[PDB]
C-alpha cells in the first residue's frame, strides 16, 4: 500500500504547519519538497519549533488522538518573572474558558543555550523576560498561551521542544530530518 515518510521539522516563526496553499501565506512547501506529509500535531503559525510530518494514520492517531496524553515540552518566554505561586498552578490546573487543564510540568529555566533568533524578533526595555519549560499532555487551542497570561505572565515567544518521542535535538531552525527504520 503506502510506504510510510516520517519527517521532522523546526518550524520557523511566521510558517504555517502545512502543505496546502493559503492566500498570503507561507507553507511548508518552501522548506520541505515532499507531497503527502501532513502534520501529526499542527504548531501555530506564530510559534516554533517541532512538527513532525507523516502520511501513515497510525502515527497521527498515536501523536494527535484527543485524550492520548501524548506529551509535548515547550520553551517559554514570559514577560516578567512567574512566582513560585505561579508556577504552581500552571503544574497543579488552571481553569480556562474551556475548563480546568490537567496536571502539567512547569519550570524556571535558563535561556537555552540552542536558541536561535526569531525573525521578528520578540515584544520592553525596562521589563524582565523569564524562560519556563513547560510539559503539557493535553492539546488545547492556544493552551500555553493561555495559561501563562491566566497566571500573569504573557507570552512573548513559544518553541515546542519535543513532542511524543521526538524532539528538535541537532535540527536547526528551517530543518528537516527523515526519521527511517
Amino acid at each position: 500500500n503506502q510506504p510510510t515518510r516520517v519527517i521532522l521539522f523546526n518550524k520557523p516563526y511566521d510558517v504555517l504547519p502545512q502543505f496546502t496553499d493559503e492566500a498570503g501565506r507561507k507553507t511548508l512547501k518552501e522548506f520541505i519538497p515532499v507531497q503527502g506529509v501532513y502534520a501529526a500535531g499542527r504548531l501555530d503559525r506564530d510559534s516554533e519549533g517541532l512538527l513532525v510530518l507523516t502520511n501513515n494514520g497510525a502515527l497521527q492517531a498515536r501523536l494527535t488522538q484527543p485524550g492520548k496524553r501524548t506529551g509535548k515540552i515547550y520553551y517559554v518566554q514570559v514577560e516578567g518573572i512567574p512566582t513560585q505561586d505561579a508556577l504552581e498552578a500552571l503544574r497543579n490546573g488552571v481553569t480556562l474558558n474551556d475548563g480546568p487543564t490537567l496536571p502539567a510540568g512547569a519550570e524556571l529555566v535558563d535561556e537555552p543555550a540552542w536558541l536561535w533568533p526569531r525573525n521578528p524578533p520578540i515584544r520592553r526595555k525596562s521589563i524582565p523576560t523569564s524562560w519556563l519549560k513547560i510539559t503539557l499532555y493535553e492539546g488545547r487551542n492556544r493552551q500555553v498561551r493561555r495559561m501563562t497570561a491566566h497566571v500573569g505572565f504573557p507570552t512573548l515567544r513559544l518553541i515546542r521542544y519535543a513532542m511524543g518521542d521526538y524532539s528538535l535535538d541537532n535540527l536547526a531552525n528551517g530543518e528537516w530530518r527523515e526519521v527511517t527504520d
